[PDB]
Order: structure tokens, then C-alpha cells, then sequence
């Protein structure tokens, strides 16, 4: 044991906890200045004693070197797409269909309802709690390695906040740029004669395809996690909402507008509530994602491969 | 001009026309013996005058050499999958959803209704009327080159029956083995101590993965065409049924049980009619494929990429 190893370990733990309070809980226990005081003390100490510098320390989010290009990543589990609806009657038809298709329809049928963010879909792998790899969705099968860019995102933890992290955990979600950051970036680009962005979605996509993480780091990007891919060495909750609460409890940012709704009429109330809230959120949303909350019912329902909306195979019973 | 070139040209035309009457129309104008008399006269003449032998002649369906292996074919247009239903209420929900999702719902909403064959999905390319390539569906993106095996199928024309074939035409359909052939094959395999097949679907799949076309040729395989892929140098009909009638009119086999039905209740009548007919068809069917007949309505509805049945994105209107 040495005093400087202990000071480093204490500063790192303290800083990860404050980043959690600030970014995930939206309830910081100390002022921004106090966080910075400790951050730059950690940074100086690590540079004065480099033998003790760690790759997942809060000070190591930004690579000092711009990349030459992006490698490809074939996802182990494919990143699927989402069906869509444009009316209450259409949503009601989707529910009526699940009601008939299920062996046993429960009373109530609970949905996990979320706002649909307007950003870039990503997959982030944590190995024994440490962020090791991140990829874009791409076509759902293969994407680009954006690990160095994802590491710059302030609300993305480099280490999971648990003493018993899973062996492997892949977090799925959306990277977006809130309104305030987007307006600041466009003002800056105008004041320093550069390319302005038409909308927050374009600003987030453009920021994530930067080969220099030093540029990505200056872009006000945020992650909201909405799912899990690989999950080894853990018993994941049996409802979708509980899995999201579990990600939030181990350091991963999740949207605070997510609710449970029993039946189609409550879900439509959520849709309407979120639709009126649109003007006050501070980031863009295209709609709402409504998911069957029970994982066993999701597994029973399964998925539909790339197919027409204009055809169906009415199969005969045995 | 020579008398033998003219005799060859006349025999070939006559034989293709009789194969059409026999296989597509199910209305042969001559006995089987008359067809064979002309077939073996053509075959002897071609062997006596090999300079005039053509690769698409009715006598050249079977390659004399077994293949070493199967090459891969990436489809130019992906081969999609089909959504499914297991009840009237579920089918009715699928229709209710199309009714709401369409800009303008026509009165009536016409469906092209077909039996769902229980075979192997294939893609067959004709270049200026000549069969040049055939592939299995595989995963919908890449499949295997089974040209030599597809050429052995008696009801598959090596040449389209039209003087103005399209520049390129890809026919999509199912290869299956009728009951009579399946029962004969299993009796033969038992009488010559060999592998028997559990069902016609397995017998068709196993027959198409034979590297020796001489073995495939002895398997009683049939094609029923249900769609079009590539279509260059032609104005395809604007309804699905008319496209199928057009394939039938240029030499391609299509199922005779296909009908047009106006609205969900007529479609369910078709489903019931086909369900009672099951015991009398002479080949296996899993259900019925019900498709929106108007191509512009299909195009408007589009497709759903690989997605869950347990989630939906209810999008906000502009
Ligand atoms: C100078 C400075 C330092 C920190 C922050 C924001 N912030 C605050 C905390 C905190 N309060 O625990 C933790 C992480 C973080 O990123 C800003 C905007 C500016
Ligand atoms: C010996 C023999 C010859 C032909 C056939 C069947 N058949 C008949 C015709 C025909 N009638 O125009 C055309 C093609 C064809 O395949 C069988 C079963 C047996
Ligand atoms: C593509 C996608 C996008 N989103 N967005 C949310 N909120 N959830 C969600 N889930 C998705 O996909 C899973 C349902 C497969
Ligand atoms: C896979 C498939 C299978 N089947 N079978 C029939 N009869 N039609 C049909 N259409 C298909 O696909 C298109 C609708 C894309």
C-alpha cells in the first residue's frame, strides 16, 4: 500500500459517484466546482505518478490521437428494428392482435412506455464492469467501432457502478444531442465560420462519425439506454421496466419519462401526456415506444423477419 | 437453311408447346407416347448432328456430370419473409390495421388469395427468355446456386413461351413434391434399401441439395411460381393476380387454386374452402397466403424490417 495509490483510488470512486449523481440521478450532492477541484487533482496526481494511471479512470475519456479510420463490428446478437403506428385505431389493432395471438391473455396487459428519442442507435459492451467496446447499429448485423467516441460521452460510465458487475453486459440505447447543446453548437459554428447542423439528429450522427475523439468530446452528446444485448453472469429482471431500473441502479443513464401502463386506454393517455410534454422536454422525440412489459410474453410473441405489411400467411391449426 | 436445322427448330417448338399444355394448362393435346416419340426423335437427331445442339433444348435438362459443390449467389433484390396469423380475429386485426394505415381505403379491398405450399423457396432468372441461373432463398440475402437442379424440374421451362420475353425476369416460387411422387419415392427407397423421407417438404429439400442433377431428375419435383423479383424490359401488370396470369401466359407454372376475394369475410370463405379442400389437393399446404392485390397499395404499405411483435413506435403526426 502507498498513500498515492489510496489517494487515486479514493478520488476515482468519489468522482464516479458524483458523475452518477449528476448525470443519472440529476441530483448532484456537490457543486460543479467541487467536482472539478477533485477532477484536476486526480489528473495532476496521475501525471506526477504515471505507473498508477488506469485506462478507465475518469480523466481518460479522450484519446490524444485522431484515428485513421473506423473498423467494422459484427454484432453477436442482431440489433432489431421497430414496427410503427400513426393512429389510435392502428395502435388498438396492434394490441387486439397480441390479445388474440397470446395463449393466455393476462388481466391486465402491462406495457412499458417510453419516449422515442431522435438520435443514433448504439451498442456498448462492458466486460467485468469495464467499458471495452462500442458500436453503431449500422444495418442491425454489422456496424462501426465508435469506442473512442462513446468514451467521450459524459453520462456514459467507463466502469459500471457495482461491486459485482456481470461477466459481460451489452447496453443498447440512443445517443442524442439536447436542444441547449444543439443551439450552442450552431452558434459556435456560425461564430467560427463552420458547418451548421439542420437538426439535433444530424448533429449527433455527425459528431459520432468524427475520427478525432477530441472533437466528439466538445459535442454535447447524451446516452439514454433502452435495452440489453449480451448479458452473461447475471439473472436479468423478468420485466422490461425492472431491467431498465437495474441498469439505472448500476450507473447507466435511462430516460426519466418511462412509465408502466395497464391496457390500451392508459397507454394512449401516456402517448397524449408525452405529446403535450414535447414542447418542454429539451430534446427531440418522434413518438413513444410501447413494449409488452413481461419478458415471457415478449419471448412467446417473438419477432417478425423482414416482411411485407401487405401480406399474411393464415396458417391452419393442427 | 437446311432441312435438319428446320426439323430441329420444329421439334423443339412442338415439344415446348406440349410441355406447356401438359404441365401448366393440365390439358395435353396429345398422348404421352406422342410427346415421347417426338422427344426421342429430337434427341437422336441432335446427337447425329451435334453442331446444331442448343443448351436450352428440351433434351438438355440433365447435366451428365455430378457437381463438386454449390457456389453462393447474393440476390440482387432480397427475398423477404411472410407475417403469419392463426385465427380469424387475428386476420381481421391485420386487415383493420391496413384499413387505418392506408391514406385512402378503396371499396372494395381486394386480396389475391393463394394456398401456402410446403416446399423450398427459389429464385429463377430468365435472360432474354432463356433460363440462366437459379438459387435457393437461403437467408433472404444469399443462397446457393441450384441451376443444374432446377433445370431438371419438368414443369420449369428452359425458355419462356413468348416471342418478346423481358430483358431479364426473375421468377420466385416454391419447389415441392406432390403426394403421389413422395409415396413412390419412399416405396422405391424401401425396395432399394435407402434413406426414406419423413414428409414431402424434406424430400423436396433433400432432392434440391443433390450435387448430381441425374438424381434430382429422378425426383418428382414441381414448381409453383408466386412472385417476381427482377423485371427489366417489361411493364408488369398493376395487380398481383394479373402478374401471375401473365407468368402463366408466358410458360411459367402457377397454382390453379388462386382467387380474388373482396374484403375480410370473402377471404375467410376462401381460407375455409381451401381448408376443406386440403384432403383432396394431392400436395401439402400449411395455410393460405392473403395479399393486397393492388400493387400501388402494396408499395404504399411497404415492408417491416426484422422487428419484435411485442413492441411498436406510435409516432406523432406533423
Ligand atoms: C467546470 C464544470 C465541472 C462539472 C460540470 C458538470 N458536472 C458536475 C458534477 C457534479 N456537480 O458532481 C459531475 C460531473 C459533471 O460533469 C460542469 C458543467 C462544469
Ligand atoms: C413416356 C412419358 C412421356 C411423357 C410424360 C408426361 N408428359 C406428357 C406430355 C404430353 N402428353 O404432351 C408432355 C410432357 C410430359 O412430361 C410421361 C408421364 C411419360
Ligand atoms: C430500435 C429500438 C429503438 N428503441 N427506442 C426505444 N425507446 N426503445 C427501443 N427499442 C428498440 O428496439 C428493440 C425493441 C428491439
Ligand atoms: C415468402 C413468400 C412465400 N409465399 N408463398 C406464397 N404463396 N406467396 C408467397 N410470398 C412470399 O413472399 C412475398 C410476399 C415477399
Amino acid at each position: 500500500m502507498t498513500n498515492i495509490q489510496t489517494q487515486l483510488d479514493n478520488l476515482r470512486k468519489t468522482l464516479r459517484q458524483y458523475e452518477y449523481e449528476y448525470h443519472v440521478l440529476d441530483n448532484p450532492s456537490v457543486p460543479d466546482s467541487e467536482y472539478d477541484r477533485l477532477f484536476h487533482q486526480l489528473k495532476a496526481l496521475e501525471l506526477e505518478h504515471p505507473e498508477f494511471l488506469t485506462s478507465d479512470s475518469p480523466t481518460q475519456r479522450v484519446g490524444a490521437k485522431p484515428l485513421s479510420g473506423f473498423s467494422q463490428i459484427r454484432h453477436e446478437i442482431p440489433m432489431l428494428s421497430l414496427d410503427n403506428a400513426f393512429s389510435d385505431a392502428e395502435f388498438n389493432a396492434f394490441v387486439k392482435r397480441i390479445e388474440d395471438r397470446l395463449i393466455l391473455l393476462p388481466k391486465p396487459l402491462t406495457f412499458c412506455c417510453e419516449p422515442k428519442l431522435d438520435g443514433l442507435a448504439v451498442s456498448i459492451l462492458y466486460v467485468n464492469g469495464e467499458l471495452t467496446q462500442a458500436a453503431t447499429r449500422g444495418d442491425g448485423t454489422t456496424g462501426e467501432d465508435i469506442t473512442a467516441n462513446i468514451r467521450t460521452i459524459r453520462n456514459v460510465p467507463l466502469q459500471l457502478l457495482t461491486d459485482n458487475p456481470p461477466a459481460r453486459l451489452e447496453v443498447r440505447g440512443e445517443v442524442f444531442m439536447p436542444h441547449a447543446g444543439f443551439e450552442r453548437l450552431n452558434k459556435y459554428a456560425l461564430e467560427h465560420n463552420e458547418k451548421t447542423f439542420a437538426n439535433p439528429r444530424n448533429a449527433a450522427a455527425g459528431s459520432l462519425r468524427q475520427l478525432d475523439p477530441n472533437i466528439t468530446s466538445k459535442r454535447p452528446l447524451v446516452l439514454n439506454a433502452y435495452g440489453i444485448g449480451i448479458a452473461e453472469g447475471v439473472d436479468l429482471p423478468t420485466t422490461h421496466y425492472a431491467r431498465l431500473q437495474w441498469l439505472k441502479s448500476i450507473g447507466i443513464p435511462v430516460n426519466p419519462e418511462i412509465r408502466l401502463c395497464n391496457g390500451a386506454d392508459e397507454v394512449l393517455g401516456f402517448y397524449r401526456d408525452i405529446q403535450n410534454k414535447r414542447s418542454s422536454l429539451g430534446y427531440d422525440i418522434d413518438g413513444t415506444v410501447l413494449k409488452i412489459n413481461d419478458i415471457a410474453l415478449q419471448n412467446e410473441l417473438g419477432f417478425i423477419s423482414k416482411a411485407p405489411r401487405w401480406a399474411i400467411a393464415y396458417k391452419f391449426p393442427a
